[PDB]
């Protein structure tokens, strides 16, 4: 139900912030927030904004 591709996005800015590239990760992140905030999960954005305080 599109959150698999959330959790996906999220673990590719992860790889990228890791790779020492911070802009390519904060655009994978705003990807990965714009469709968790049009989910119905609520976790789904629990989950955005706790991968965002790892970067």
């Amino acid at each position: 139900d599109d959150e698999d591709s959330v959790r996906y996005l999220l673990y590719m800015a992860e790889l990228r912030y890791e790779q020492g590239n911070p802009e390519k990760a904060k655009k994978i992140l705003e990807m990965a927030e714009f469709i968790a905030k049009r989910n119905n999960n609520e976790e789904l954005e629990r989950l955005v904004r706790e991968v965002k305080k790892r970067l």
